[PDB]
């Protein structure tokens, strides 16, 4: 997380880390508990290829990596069929645990938004998690999870600013429909924040908007975050989890 | 280069390198010269986003990097406007040089193919470059140009290939119209041999059939080295190389 | 630590962990508590070269590095003034803090062996520290603090030792009387634990017998830990630390 | 070499590279040919521990390196007795080849310095090698044979100049007597130049005075580069090498 603070305890109930097995459970990416048994993330976290889920954990919201980890095994990854490349799009990926949690203030499920949400500029949004707070910076011990609070953009607004300093054509759409965009210079997510959620605040209720996906770089001037949207994948989404 | 071995110095008198201004004039991309002020090369080496004309040069056929180079200026860059990433593809651009090379024995152009050319599935091709000799090696000092023999395969069976050990849906389509597969575990092209060129004996004469572009890293199981398809773009190249 | 385990709580009261200032107070070194507000380290931990106190600090007994950091200034650093590298020796020092610590369960001070003290030879003694936990591979998240028992031996034989597989001549001193040696291929100390403490119970009571200096590597085959004997420089840390 | 340049393909018919094996045979350091079958280096590149010959080779006067290697191979390696590190001193050793070199105008021996010569302040000196430029700063291709003509310096003003700074006591001698002191903030040797020639130009004659051995990095202020001084090692070096 590029700017804003270290979240207090008593926020995103819903963040989860994802674990790589190596020397340690390190880090690579976030995730939200959508369900007791499920959590959302990005599929370029875990795919295109298929990955062997022994090597892989899940860790449920914790103030500092690492520190008190409870790791909870995988028994299945779902990814978008439509996924090869983030900038492609369909960034987006479903995790089945072995067990159902347990839920309670401090950790329980984000609500997804109804389809018709369109998250226009002015919401109130933040992003969350565990990456680097800039461009090659790693997040210091002990790790806090850090937010940020950060404007959304129009896609035509955000797919133009993309083409500012760019060969591409301008009809030649980068920032998809299936994407949007949030962040600023002083304001975004990082590498190692990648699955994680883009969460508004809509009528006193915290909606998922998106999942973070991919940039060019973190914070650099014409060039903002860019997430999945979430409204464009309910219906994949609800196939596989329950109500 | 993976799997190759040195290319003797009659040779492949088309291939360039391109280089960038640091320290040293440091090598990061081929190019194969097709006209005497043309080099065809891949976007990706030199966009989506512009940068300064003057920190590129051009070095044309040379036994061993850096040794005794004698650098060219270029006067354009020109990105296929289509381009924004190698998977997505349109990944091909033209440079041309501040002045006509004066041709010879040891430095001349490729012939690209006719519009009409069918490359057969498994006709042996060539691909070289000064890249890596495998995942993450680095062609090591003197830094010789290297060859290898690589059988094109059509494109129905690559993709098929790329689906292999992937969550990519079967009908999701991952190599594309404008590429070209070819390779193996064995044989292959690599990091800095982008933009470079595969090329055919066809009938007895030379013809340019692949830029290299991307792959999933170098000489892995089921996944091929993938190019830029040079038929595909061959009025673009016209629109701007003369015959 | 190499070949250790992770120290139970109520071990090892006197271990410190040496900070340096940079984006965040990173672990360099360890230290041992000897008095109230003294910590006994390795010279080359901090010299020879004078560096700036400001950018130091202490943190006394901790499990988990940077979890919940307490960080103590220091108003003195004195390095002996024979040091210059740990080979030739006298790789010892002493901060001094700017307040006397509380004393207490989890912390308190480590008792230092009388002049004449001689540990036998095969006696098993303890070195415990944050460091690596193999040749370049660093003590993984959360950073808990490890033990080691490694039997201490004879100068006469670690010097030998330390002449197998060498061009030195076998006259040639390299292991010296104001060095003491422990460990095996198994069990040593390494990088980030320097300046930390070898401990032996003595009749019932843990002396501090070494201060962790050098080796070559860590846990190599005929290489042992080598360690500042404290016994030989008790009148020089007594100049400075009171009884 | 930091400052001065490339050096003339007429000068310094004596300078050698040596080479270990890995994915390519790599310059680790310098060399000087005092005999047609031996070579002169510092103890410290290829000791205190014994290393296996075969991974060993050594590489004439070249101008550039790697580009036209003819690799030597080595019977003998003889380390000073006393070394083991180069701080203590004795940082001299002897390769001898397999077979006795032919001589030419462009690969030819230096004359060692009879036992009285001091080399004093004022006196003209060079020191050349294929070292970084810098502190972590590589020499970059095309590898380019460098020289640069450095000031000597007393060695109680150098041990005067190294203990500024410092918390060595300064009746402890830094600079011992078997070493030599050179160059300044804009003139040194670096990494890759150890066990290179220091040579000086005294009454018409080419005289090596120094083998490259160490510093506090390359030029930094008050810390000026150590040699080992030859004349304390002739008649170590005349036991092997015949006159
Ligand atoms: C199977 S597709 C693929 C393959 C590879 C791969 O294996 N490669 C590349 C191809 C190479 C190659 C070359 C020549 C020939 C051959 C044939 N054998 C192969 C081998 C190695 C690598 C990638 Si990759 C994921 C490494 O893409 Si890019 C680093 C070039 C990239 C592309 C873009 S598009 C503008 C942005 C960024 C970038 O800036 N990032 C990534 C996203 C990060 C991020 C994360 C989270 C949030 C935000 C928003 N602030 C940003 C920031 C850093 C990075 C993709
Ligand atoms: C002012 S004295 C000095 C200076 C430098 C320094 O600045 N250098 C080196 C010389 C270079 C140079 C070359 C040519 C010319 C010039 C002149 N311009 C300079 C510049 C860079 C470096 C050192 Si240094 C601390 C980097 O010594 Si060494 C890496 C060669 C070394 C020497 C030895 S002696 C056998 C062992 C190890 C080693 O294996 N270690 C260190 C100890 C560690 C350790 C720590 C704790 C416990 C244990 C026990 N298992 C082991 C493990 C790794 C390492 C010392």
């Amino acid at each position: 997380i590029v700017g804003g603070q270290e979240a207090p305890r008593s926020k995103w109930p819903w963040q989860v880390s994802l674990r790589v097995h190596g020397p340690y459970w390190m880090h690579f990416c976030g995730g939200s508990l959508i369900h007791p048994q499920w959590v959302l993330t990005a599929a370029h976290c875990v795919g295109p290829d298929v990955k062997d889920l022994a090597a892989l954990r899940v860790q449920l919201r914790e103030q500092h990596l690492y520190y008190q980890d409870q790791l909870l095994p995988v028994s299945r990854i779902i990814v978008h069929p439509q996924f090869y490349t983030a900038q492609i799009g369909a960034d987006i990926a479903l995790l089945e645990l072995e067990e159902p949690v347990k839920v309670s203030s401090h950790v329980h499920t984000v609500t997804l938004p109804p389809a018709s949400e369109t998250f226009p500029p002015g919401m109130p949004c933040w992003v969350t998690g565990w990456g680097d707070v800039d461009n090659d910076e790693r997040l210091p011990p002990p790790f806090p999870l850090k937010q940020v609070k950060v404007p959304i953009m129009e896609n035509h607004i955000c797919d133009a600013k993309y083409h500012l300093g760019a060969y591409t054509g301008d009809d030649v759409r980068i920032v998809r429909d299936d994407m949007l965009c949030a962040g600023n210079t002083r304001r975004d997510s990082c590498q190692g924040d990648s699955g994680g959620p883009l969460v508004c605040k809509v009528n006193g209720t915290w909606l998922q908007a998106g999942v973070v996906s991919w940039g060019e770089g973190c914070a650099q001037p014409n060039r903002p975050g860019i997430y999945t949207r979430v409204t464009y994948y309910l219906d994949w989404i609800h196939h596989y989890v329950p109500k």
